[PDB]
């Protein structure tokens, strides 16, 4: 019974037998933001928070703010329209995508040890297959996220981007890794890095394969995910819903996970 | 078992035996925004969406935007710090509150007929108790939302604020209603209007009782909820999570509910 499922869930939430895990980083001026080559493209802006009032002459009984905020800021969601490969989907925007897809079991692939050894670590199809053999098949409509514990760098932007003369160095997936996931008909793929692709994904074929391939198939991306170390490899539910921005290509989100405990 | 519950949930989402309802309105320049008396307070800004690129020379392979965005914009969450009565709660901010509380069963109180006949319709404690008598008691930690079908005016700000010479006219709770809900230890209160209080709440005692009393008790408010007409009175889970804005007083949200079908 669908209803007993929901009531059961409501009770376990209230009792804490199902724990809500906060998978989101702090959104503010110090939030790390993508930096692109300025001869390649314009930058998304840094986050600004402007006071309107704080129990004062501008607003006696209340405190509130407004913001300068890019769609693609902090922990955030990538809609298919965000990439040329997904431009023609009429349901590829934040205000037109199908919300039934947004909530699903999540596969948490732990690559944190590898990531620390090599900042340019790449998750491959063979490695995903190995993970499947240990933990279980990745299923249709499920979330797949790469845990790297990159969020430990979220307090310092330079370290979070981890760039040198050759560019950003941060972990991510190979092109074949993404193709293989898309053959499993997943809903989307997520990272704890600045974007869904490795830092060095500009020199990949195709460039930015996560972005390219995910959106080609009308699938979603998630970036700057926090606290994937508190999720199990299998069995959690990921909730990742963008603001309903008009013709939005993306949005910051409050990524939440449901885990047993 | 919590795990058997989560897996069951996942399966039912996939099969659509559990339906995800979008309770959020579109977030854009035409999104209705609160207007306050100019000799009383500064306003929160209208939403602006600005293009960064759309597969052009500003960004060849991608489309994205940035926004001018008030915390309190469209379908949105009120954190306790928003009111003077909640200013001292250290967990009263979008980034300090307890996400365990954010997902809970929702009581949907249908006031659409009365509201249609009386734009100034007030929901009272007595009316709420009669409601409880028919559908079941309101429980600790639960959401309570007032369905007015006000979202039908969302296409026209003037009709949505519904103001005349004496101010906004839109449905809301009495102080007695809010005081009663608080005795039930609810998590928070939501409306389909521009805010949690009736348009005429300024002349209430105390002024803006929803904002005042909810936040006094470290509770939450939701405003501009869409599609409450798609929800059942009982049995549904509401997910309403704010962006993790640093010291945020509130946030636009992508309100989503889980209903059986
Ligand atoms: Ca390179
Ligand atoms: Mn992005
Ligand atoms: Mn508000
Ligand atoms: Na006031
Ligand atoms: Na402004
Ligand atoms: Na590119």
């Amino acid at each position: 019974s669908a209803q007993s499922a929901l009531s059961g869930l409501g009770a376990k939430l209230l009792s804490g037998e199902v724990e809500v895990v906060d998978c989101t980083g702090v959104l503010g001026p110090n939030t790390p933001i993508l930096q692109l080559p300025p001869d390649f493209a314009k930058n998304t802006p840094k986050v600004e928070i402007h006071k309107i009032s704080e129990y004062d002459s501008d607003g006696p009984f209340f405190a509130w703010n407004w913001m300068v905020l890019g769609e693609h800021s902090g922990t955030h969601f990538d809609a298919p329209h965000h990439w040329i490969t997904g431009k023609d989907y009429s349901d590829g925007f934040t205000d037109t995508l199908d919300v039934q897809r947004l909530i699903a079991p999540v596969n948490v692939i732990d690559c944190s040890k590898e990531s620390a050894a090599d900042p340019d670590f790449l998750l491959t199809a063979d490695l995903i297959k190995a993970w499947e053999a240990e933990h279980g098949e990745i299923g249709a409509g499920e979330w797949v996220v790469m845990r790297t514990d990159w969020d430990k760098r979220a307090g310092d932007e330079a370290a979070f981007l981890n760039a040198d003369e050759t560019g950003p160095h941060s972990p991510g997936p190979t092109p074949d890794a993404i193709e293989y996931l898309l053959s499993k008909k997943i809903v989307g793929w997520g990272s704890q890095c600045i974007g869904t692709d490795a830092g060095q994904a500009g020199g990949m074929e195709p460039p930015f394969p996560a972005h390219n391939l995910l959106h080609r198939d009308n699938c979603f991306g998630l970036a700057s995910l926090a606290n994937l170390d508190k999720l199990p490899a299998k069995g959690a539910i990921l909730i990742a819903a963008p603001l309903k921005i008009e013709r939005g290509t993306g949005s910051p989100i409050r990524a939440l996970a449901l885990v047993p405990k």
